[PDB]
């Protein structure tokens, strides 16, 4: 769809060059420079949301969503795998 | 998709009984106990991470999106904005 | 001083009946018990500060610190570790 | 105590100049920047429990003390306060 996209591109930069790209430069610097930002975002998610800043919400909770797939991409992961665990759930 | 069911049937239950369902129950109770939630799911996606306990993690990720969309269901928002978000920056 | 009878009774039941009190059910619950609340007790602490609830804000804060220190607990370390680490820094 | 000469120095550069110092610069910045901090340094901690790096969480748990002290200062309070709450809870 979107994050199939993204899914893939995070996976085809996984083991790429540092400098390359940011989610590049992530993968190389490790699982805790990514969890660094998951923290971070969803902390802003609790601002903005506090806030009524409706529009970096958005723009927060997309970073969040974001971080988190290159996250299931650095464990080999991907998002499809939290869709169905979504559709598991509800319906 | 499967995400847009969801948020529709979120926002259905927007203003239903306290006790009709989880859901439900959430947004009686205020902003800040969603945002306790996601939290919560954001903290346990780091501990589901750390322990490379990859089930956990896709479970945690996707209750962090779940309640994600919890959040943006009580701002007015829904989940194709996130998505839409997430278009307009890779891609 | 104040902390530190905190510290020690927190060692004291360290080990204790895991009905025998709140802070020897978490230890026996274990490390990701203990790491939840103080995730919880750091988003409520942001929480308050955005609604300048300035008394909940305090109570938070020392939620924070009380769980840090039952976590430094059971890592076999004690307060005065912090104190001094703060010390040693600032001034 | 330890705290009180920290809290103090806190108060003392609350208002001074942004490049004065890092504690000066926070506060210029806003409570946004300062929260930022306390939830990056509640991640740490996390992370640095389960790595089982007992330095380093004590390091952070510190830096997330004192960070909450800056958060404190920012609004007219201080560690007294948490300290004094923490007393009138266990004992």
């Amino acid at each position: 769809d979107v994050l199939k996209n993204i899914a893939d591109t995070l996976e085809a930069r996984r083991e790429a060059a540092p400098q390359s790209s940011y989610v590049a430069s992530l993968f190389h610097k490790g699982e805790d420079a990514i969890l660094k930002k998951v923290a971070e975002e969803a902390a802003e998610t609790l601002m903005a949301s506090k806030d009524k800043d409706k529009l970096h919400l958005v723009r927060e909770v997309a970073d969040l969503w974001f971080h988190t797939m290159v996250l299931l991409t650095y464990h080999g992961l991907r998002p499809e795998d939290v869709v169905m665990e979504l559709h598991r759930r509800e319906g």
